[PDB]
């Protein structure tokens, strides 16, 4: 309700409505040789610089104006102060939202209710390491003295999806680090085909859940034991193959793992921001703690930008308010995020997450119902590929979609002299390239025409070749996907949506949607066993389970 | 434009504005208990059961007659007749569309220009089949007697996809077969990481493109054949480690591979539609032969039941109608694809690019551009990881959402025994059934009372914990995913896409839209060699174009 009644929303919708569609990217940097100048930032970090370049989409001086009052008058920076302050602003839950201290890497005192948090959050990471240390080492044997060779991260959701991402991301620094797998589904699939391919000798496995009592990952974590006990067949072995990233200790212990191989993390982190807590201790096994300690660098980094910056040049704030303008102004339902980068390759699927589950929500703050749009669906693949498979929709389709295109100057395989990568960078630019300008009628028919085609012949094709263009898109280059680097991207990202969760004037930092769906399941497990129909549910769910238990025991 | 026009739409249009709004689903299961009967479908392929309940969507007999009124008034029986007989569909391109020609496993005739197709088509599955036998038995050696261990398929987009989808979807069936790996994006970190896992002297390389001028394929089989020859020394060695899949002789042999070695498909073969042709390779070496024509069958079957079918009972016609409901009618951008299966991994991705770059598109046949929409964005992960991830803003966004629910009743890893296909089944199910339900407010009021909450405490989460439901879901359950059942259905979307088309009067089976990227990206290639700035173009590719020049050379 609130944002609706803002009279600098108000005045921004106005101005849409009435000069919207007149924004032609091609014509507006046609008649202003100065537009990348002026719609750009650069940043350097001392770790690599970072350039977001925003000029490519549909905005013009005024338009930014608009969007920065806009943020200004929804109180944007008050409220991040108040997140980095730690007061409780996940109000539905009465926690503080700090995945900021996680990484603070200044160690300025952030108190929660009474005490500074920086001495628990330091002392856990002290404990990270010193662990890593001991299982890189092969100081840490399994049950017959061996070493470690795999740690397998059982997990689901904000205990899977960082982890994962982030040791894909950072692959080339995993030199002298054990492999690690990651297994997440209830679908058996998952860890059977996991645990086909492991020596329960040198296997260590990490049970990472905030609650420690999803059915997912307690059901994985309990089969995981008993494979590996039907091996080791000791149950006192348990210890030294298991330790757990967790909030609470009774059901930990309740597991059979001892408190001193818990590392817990806490309430104001949410899953979906925990990968900078003990739930990226997977992350550290893999890169080592160093790399660990740039990551969280980066991150730091990028919450400094981000809390420091005047509004006008705030990256995260400048991505948040260009997001607000195509979602309550254009209403495009989604946002593609494109990295040109294989290593990347979770990267859209990390923020499918990160982004719908914080945003993805319809009450405000003040319990009353949006009447506007809130989070966007977040989707996308890694670059060249994606080219080849949906991009077709993007030039030539019925929808308007904001992509951000991002990629590293630097590769981490320059093979071929850096053939490879020179046409990387090429496509990378051209599509954003292409994207803006378009093709024109008679761009196309001179093409054609030059093709000696039949009158025909020219008039049946002419169409399908135009290229209307005028779609709008991010560039965001950085030096190298270092640790450091990759830090400040995701940061950056969770600042965006922290930004545009403020403007919506809802709690980014709840997820009230999933338990419906959990509390269903609970009251269909049962009914499934036995032959015996069920009539319980409306006729398609009666049907659907009737369908299971006939089939359950077909032949094929 | 051919569906504004059309009296069929405009009476589906005009209800949809006067009574669109007042469809409650939990309401229509309410008063009606025979919903499941009247919009669910069974079908026996007598290799399995495959039921598409579609009871759960915002429709009424009413509406499902109005739907298939005009889907037979935009001739889609006339399309299809016309796409299995041959013709040349492909209007732009003035080709014919036979992937079904593919999989004719009952070998009627097919002619195009005068000559029956199977003849050919057969031919090379008998050629696939021998090569086959040859690698998997061992017989074929490598330049040093040795078998083969490794197959790297090198392709992109339709000459990868798609065997990377199934291959990952029928490892259970893959027992004996050699690895297979997929190379595929020009990224030099795909082709590098892959090799440094290969021994030359065992691997054999697929060169997988339709035209064998592809940029990213051709770099990259140029590339693995240095690595190869690096070892290896004679180019006499190659004709032993690559074989081609292609329509293009003369470039097969440019590269080094003598014919014979060469898997040929026609160009009435869609990449997006090619798995079931030459291009299936690496499929029938990691499955086997007699897996692959299961496949194959499955796909016929489906063949069959959409030609056969009146259309009020056919399965892709049904599909396809509910889809146009939602996108022309209600406004829906999007298209989620969820399979209950971690097999089924890249399933969602795959479709990504076989709907969104088939019906992408703007210009109708006649050459009119469309005042409608048309292709929806494809999207989705496997379920129940998605319940932690996205779920949120489907069950509490402000986007209507069409979702498909796939399942198999019969797991390939029964582990616990069925105790994780129990849970998987539980939630596949409960999700739909809270996407219909939802909870209303005195539902939730009378929880939090139960839960112990105070007055305070409710009055503040109340709002919060409120599902309005109303969300519409296909459940598709099948008796287990084996290559037969896969391969009909990925044959039934595919004719759900095409049914579309069809409607929408537009060419699914053309892609005009990565031109631009293409030429504009050679433009760019030869521009990032010099030092020298670039300004030839729009300040913003120039602005990028120069920070990458001055990064290239930074050190970190
Ligand atoms: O097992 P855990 O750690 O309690 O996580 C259980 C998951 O449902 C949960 O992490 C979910 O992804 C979101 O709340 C993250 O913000
Ligand atoms: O190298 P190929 O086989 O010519 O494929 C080149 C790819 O651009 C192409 O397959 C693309 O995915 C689509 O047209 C498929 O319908």
């Amino acid at each position: 309700a609130a944002l609706t009644r803002n009279p600098q929303f108000q005045k921004l919708q106005q101005w849409h409505r009435e000069h919207g569609s007149e924004l032609n990217l091609r014509h507006l940097f046609d008649t202003d040789k100065e537009r990348f100048n002026h719609f750009s930032l650069t940043l350097n970090t001392n770790h690599g610089h970072i350039l977001l370049d925003y000029s490519k989409n549909l905005v013009t001086e005024e338009v930014m104006h608009m969007l920065l009052d806009l943020a200004k008058s929804r109180g944007v920076e008050a409220a991040r102060e108040s997140m980095f302050n730690g007061e409780k602003i996940n109000s539905t839950e009465d926690r503080a939202v700090l995945h900021v201290a996680l990484r603070n890497r200044s160690n300025t005192p952030i108190v929660v209710d009474g005490k500074d948090v920086m001495p628990e959050v330091n002392k856990v990471l002290d404990k990270m390491k010193a662990f890593c240390q001991r299982v890189r080492s092969g100081d840490w044997k399994g049950y017959t003295g061996k070493t470690i060779t795999d740690v397998i991260n059982i997990g689901i959701g904000g205990s899977d999806l960082g982890p994962l991402m982030v040791t894909e991301a950072l692959k080339p620094y995993s030199s002298g680090g054990p492999r690690v797998w990651f297994v997440s589904n209830i679908d058996g699939t998952h860890i059977a085909k996991t645990l086909a391919c492991l020596n329960p000798e040198s296997s260590l496995f990490i049970i990472a859940s905030k609650t420690f009592t999803t059915q997912e990952t307690i059901t994985n974590a309990k089969t995981a034991k008993d494979w590996f006990l039907l091996s080791a067949k000791d149950p006192s072995t348990v210890a030294k193959h298991f330790v757990a990233l967790s909030t609470n200790t009774a059901k930990v212990k309740e597991f059979g793992i001892d408190p001193q191989n818990m590392f817990e993390f806490w309430d104001w982190v949410g899953g979906r921001y925990s990968l900078w807590s003990a739930i990226g201790l997977s992350i550290a096994l893999h890169v080592g703690f160093d790399n660990f300690e740039q990551l969280l660098s980066g991150a730091h980094w990028m919450d400094q930008h981000f809390r420091t910056t005047p509004l006008e040049k705030n990256a995260p704030v400048l991505l948040a308010m260009l997001g607000i303008w195509y979602i309550n102004c254009f209403g495009c339902e989604t946002q593609a995020v494109l990295p040109y980068d294989q290593y990347l390759h979770r990267f859209a699927a990390y923020f499918q997450q990160g982004d719908m589950e914080s945003n993805g929500k319809y009450i405000t703050k003040s319990g009353a119902r949006v009447d506007h749009q809130t989070g966007p669906i977040v989707w996308g693949e890694p670059g060249t590929n994606g080219q080849h498979a949906f991009y077709q929709l993007i030039h030539q389709g019925t929808k308007m979609i904001p992509c951000d295109f991002l990629i590293p100057v630097q590769t981490q395989h320059p093979i071929r002299k850096g053939l490879h990568h020179k046409i990387l960078l090429a496509n990378f630019l051209a599509q954003t390239e292409a994207l803006m300008k378009g093709k024109s009628t008679e761009e196309a028919r001179k093409e054609l025409q030059a093709a000696g085609k039949s009158p025909e012949d020219l008039m049946k094709l002419l169409p399908h070749k135009v290229f209307e263009g005028n779609r709008p898109t991010n560039s965001i280059v950085f030096t190298k996907l270092t640790p450091f680097i990759l830090g400040a991207l995701i940061a950056m990202y969770e600042h965006k949506i922290f930004v545009q969760g403020v403007v919506w004037d809802i709690n980014s930092f709840d997820q009230w949607g999933v338990e419906l769906g959990k509390q269903l399941a609970k009251k269909i497990e049962p009914e499934l066993d036995g032959s015996s129909p069920v009539t319980s549910h409306d006729s398609s769910t009666n049907g659907l389970i009737n369908f299971i238990k006939q089939q359950r025991e077909a032949k094929i």
